[PDB]
């Protein structure tokens, strides 16, 4: 198509306008006397949201130029998200003032590639300095703190992913799902368990609960699917006179096999059961030598050169109890080598360490919080749905930021930390006089999300960071109480790992962003 | 459809408004006080880039005449980039140079077929003029120089590309990919490798990288594809009673051959690899060969009337290591007769010299530096993605200019090359009249660049220029800096390739541009 | 759908506009101080072009009734370029001018069928007046001539085609494609070679040049397709115990067949070359045989009761040398009884003679050419891809206006040939009145190709004009140079062919037009 090409201080003004109309709707969300933004959706009912990035996601502008603008910033809240998991509105915040202030010292004559520059030593020293002021942040004390400002001064939540970090330990998962009461609710597995139900819904020995309750058992782990009773016969014999109960996990049961199964466990013959392998792919093969280890049995792996037939009672796993209903098996405490359990364990943790993206990432310490340490589910309740989902989320916001802390410490919230590093750096300066404004540009925007904060409260911003800057280290303004005071002892944390993001990523973008000097598009 | 016809001043008027618009956007990025253009995309986010030719490829008009214009034009900056690499801003602003300064003089009466006639005999002596200037350029400073200025002024692009050079040699392959990381990272295979995992996953001895490590083993090349396990019994044989282990690489291996090849290592019966063949089609059985050259060993290519049984340990290759994970092998220095190997060498070099295109071209020395040299990756660091983008475009663009340079020297950047060639041809004279006004619009158009890089640090262009014009040699201006200097001295060195390729190809089109007398294009 | 229709003199202003807008179009171009026309393509980018057919066929116009009057003339500009190749603009001239001046006479009181058999009568007899002039054209010199003029005033490309004809002779093919470097160049192939590469890349006797070199071989020439080695075996046995190689042109070659020839010449048993045979359906038979008279075989076509083992070194072809690569396969010297290939040769030179079309025509004295003489290509340079495009149109049209000079001389140009047979016919008269002007007509038209060229001077052109009127012979005016003298000394020469050719068809449509009394179109 024809395209409009603009230039110079026309592109610049509509590039502004574009990030502005964006910005001013993420900020009214900032803080604790934060509001929230009505998100439509033909689909179904409209969204309410807190949620930068939700926000953010949805501003799409008529006129192409202003859109441009907002589709860049529109960047720095994704690019938080999905890095660090809250902060997105901080970020944004940021990005929308170092975009200001830079557009004016544009407009002063500065080159725009020296102002970049500039900005862009101010942040890396401001990475620094965080640096030295995180501590570390290990103690569930200060966890709490992170998931509790996160969750919008929601005390319940910090506690509730403090005791479960403190359960599953730190190679263990956490995930967040709809609960089915009013109040939230925390479960923890002890031990190992994966989606899988019977094949063999005949098979139930407690009515009570609808599920297979078998008392130490031995297990077989089957790599190729099963179809036939031949196969059976030479183990599921030497089961027969051993008296103790038999968990098969295959790749698949089905046939007469399955069919005659159920007739030997009816009449009394073998307690045995038939579950699917957890998994699909290469995965599964992988997440069924794991079980074989926490069981001290081994894979029958038809594709290595064993026939399921040659097996003996040597192969078989086992376990102090095993309880399967439709949808769920569970190995309570299996035989297992201690040594070789972690030792599998500190395998499994270094493939993590070369995991080349993120989805490698996470199955894989999936899978070493089911051996060791533990898994745990955390069930949000609510009283409707619309309130279901922006607690979910909320919830689902805490937990990322509080692995965030954990991987990179807690600093003063309030946005003091940032204002704090902006008083340290004071003295930088650059190769010329363009660089210096350039890091002035950046010091100046490290007070907006405080001065949003304030904004938010309807008090005056500007009295507010008058006098924090005046006192020192960790003492801030505490925006839910109106009273000043040290932002460590108040509580007030925010991780380390999400304010480095947030201006990193700011910074990134808005540094480019005041480097236009013309724009192309298509036409109206 | 029905066409619009325009004859003379007002065809040629509406051609030059078309020009401008895109010479002008592009224009805003030479140099280095140079600024960027924003590119949309409905697609993803919108584009930050510097690069001219992409700036270029997106101008497209309303008005119909005016696109001819910017289509046609659009055709020197597309050029330059396919040859250089680079150059292609500088490329554009001559060509918008010499068409105005031409069409001034075709609107004096002049004799447009002629103005082009001295246009162009005063490029074929600026370009043997710029042979002359060229310092050869070969030494790994002047390099890293050609690198840097390519970059916009970043030492360290050219650092590392001139690093790259210097280990891969002159016939080796440097590829830039994104990296994980915050900063450029330099990695250089000793050796050889290709893309290709090992098809049986159960076979890594050892867990730690999740690789395979094969000590000192023999090697089949086997050009067909295999299936059964009958083939192998002989060889395979003659391997399990010398104890080395064997790599298989075959066009393909399935069925219960490789099934099998799992339980004879997983046993210990032998320690045997399998993985693909490097490539597809005629090249593969190519590729193949090469690999067999490097280890000394015999390609059994079922075509040439071989059997895959008839081999004996004659045939086989032989390695000090091998390296195989799920997507690459390594043969970390193989037997090869030393002659064998740079003779097989310098046959693959002259290849290249008949090579009838670009891509008979590019995979050719990819395999030399694959048997020489060999083979970089430069792997681009940087904080978002909207960052990687324009970095990794401009080591790209570095990468090329550099290549350019070496097959064609460096000259003083600030485009004072092109300036001094100017005065060294102010006395060529053409057989008239009209051809001399011809030359002196080249010559007049020769200033441009350093003209448009003093324009956009908001500098006086004509002060400048008269005085690098009262210089002499290397004499220039540092953009940069601010003061004036001895270009090469100061690092600010352009690749001969480029200054030339720019010359000629905005020449090219801006010649035929201005002997235009009537346009026919559709109604509006 | 529902038709507009006009009478008298409102058809014909409208006819007349839309001549025009076509013929101004085209005029542009006409003459050494021709310029350029723009030609738009949505497709790709823009076309320059000089070529006056080029800009013909893209003229439609939006008014229904104009768009007739330009959808006729350009079938003047057309037909020209169908048989001359050369000439269109100058057709284009004269058919506006004939018009012109025609409807001028209609709207006088003439009666249009008359002025029409004038005009024709004028024309038969400047045909006939042209074949006197016309000194045949037969010396290289007066071929370069006609190859300049018609490559606007190009040296080069004049020498390049009069050398060209002078190798491969009268009854030989040039062709003409892009080359790679900057500067045009001629190859002749001395021989015959047709568009055919190996099928068996495994036979390269020479990887230097990465082609077959079998010294003096025997030739197979089969027609139908092979597939199996066993009807080989009889022959390739006696040429295995005679020593000398094979080639074998079949109509195909594959299965175990080709790869079992690998073998063999991969051992050294015997050396067999296999390629496909040069064209398809009856033409491949044709063009087989051709190989056979060349070389002394016979062709063993299955069709007309031979079988492939039945064939002894008796039916073998011979050859002094043989090259092949990837994509054809040359025959240097084979044994041939001299008067069988002229013998063979005066039969395909008849075969032309009764060839009833076109088509029938090309591809047999390519064959000639192939047998005799011989086949050349000039390949053209230039530096960018519009430029190739422009030089490679005009090399073509030399090409075609060299090869009617040939067949029918040349004359002196300028336009002074016609000017000459204008007044050789001042004396002409016809049967009334009316067609006395439609003589007049004609004559006064004859004049404007000479106006035109001086009138895209700059110039007067009716000065010109007078002055060259009261000259003889060959006297003319030289645009290029600005001085009057002999155009046949100062090498200004058209083929007398072109000439004829434009006058006649811009005769036969403008004739037609000018009789034209009522228009029938849709409606806008």
């Amino acid at each position: 198509a024809a395209k409009d090409v603009k230039f110079g201080n026309d592109a610049r003004v509509k590039m502004l306008r574009g990030v502005n109309v964006l910005a001013d709707a993420v900020k009214v969300t900032l803080g604790p006397k934060g509001r929230n933004v009505v998100l439509d959706k033909s689909f179904g009912a409209p969204t309410i949201t807190k949620d930068g990035v939700s926000v953010a996601r949805e501003i799409e502008l008529e006129d192409k130029f202003e859109n441009m603008g907002a589709q860049m910033v529109k960047e720095v809240a994704s690019k938080a998200n999905d890095a660090a998991g809250d902060g997105t509105t901080t970020a944004t915040v940021l990005a929308q003032a170092i975009i200001t202030e830079g557009l004016k010292a544009v407009a002063a004559g500065m080159n725009p590639m020296d102002l970049k520059r500039g900005i862009d030593k101010a942040v890396t020293a401001a990475v620094e300095e965080l640096k030295a002021l995180s501590v570390p942040c290990s103690d569930s004390k200060a966890i709490a703190q992170v998931g509790t400002i996160s969750a919008n001064s929601d005390e319940t939540v910090g506690k509730l992913i403090a005791e479960a970090m403190d359960k599953v330990g730190k190679e263990g998962v956490i995930t967040v799902e709809d609960g089915t009461g009013l109040q939230d609710e925390l479960d923890v597995v002890e031990g190992m368990q994966f989606d899988r139900g019977y094949l063999s819904p005949y098979f139930i020995n407690k009515p009570e609960t609808g599920a297979v309750e078998l008392e130490s058992p031995f297990i077989l782990l089957a790599d190729k699917k099963i179809s036939n009773i031949r196969e059976m016969l030479p183990v599921l014999e030497a089961v027969a006179k051993a008296g103790k109960p038999l968990l098969i996990i295959a790749e698949d049961v089905e046939g007469e096999a399955l069919a005659t199964l159920v007739v030997n466990t009816m009449r009394g013959i073998v307690k045995v059961a038939a579950v699917k392998a957890p998994g699909f792919g290469d995965r599964r093969k992988a997440m069924l030598q794991d079980i074989a280890t926490l069981t001290g049995g081994t894979v029958i792996s038809e594709e290595i050169g064993m026939e399921l037939e040659k097996a003996t009672l040597e192969d078989l796993g086992q376990a102090k109890r095993v309880v399967i209903n439709k949808d769920t098996t569970t190995i309570i405490d299996g035989v297992g080598e201690e040594a070789a359990i972690q030792g599998r364990v500190a395998q499994i943790r270094q493939q993590i360490e070369e995991a080349t993206s993120d989805y490698d990432r996470e199955k894989l310490q999936e899978r070493v919080a089911k051996l060791a340490g533990g898994v745990a589910v955390i069930k949000v309740g609510a009283a409707t749905e619309v309130e279901m989902k922006e607690k979910k989320a909320r919830v689902e916001d805490a937990l990322h930021a509080t692995r965030a802390a954990v991987e990179e410490g807690v600093v003063a919230g309030g946005g003091v930390a940032l204002i704090r590093v902006a008083s340290k750096l004071a003295d930088l300066r650059g190769q010329n006089e363009d660089q210096n404004v350039g890091i002035k540009v950046a010091l100046r925007a490290m007070e907006a999300p405080l001065r949003q904060i304030v904004l938010n409260c309807g008090e005056e911003p500007s009295v507010v960071a008058n006098t924090v800057k005046g006192g020192d280290g960790n003492y801030g303004y505490n925006a839910a109480t109106e009273e000043y005071g040290n932002m460590i002892d108040m509580g007030i944390l925010d991780p380390t790992k999400v304010t480095r993001s947030a201006l990193q990523y700011a910074a990134s973008v808005a540094g480019l962003m005041i480097t236009t000097e013309c724009m192309v598009t298509d036409l109206p």
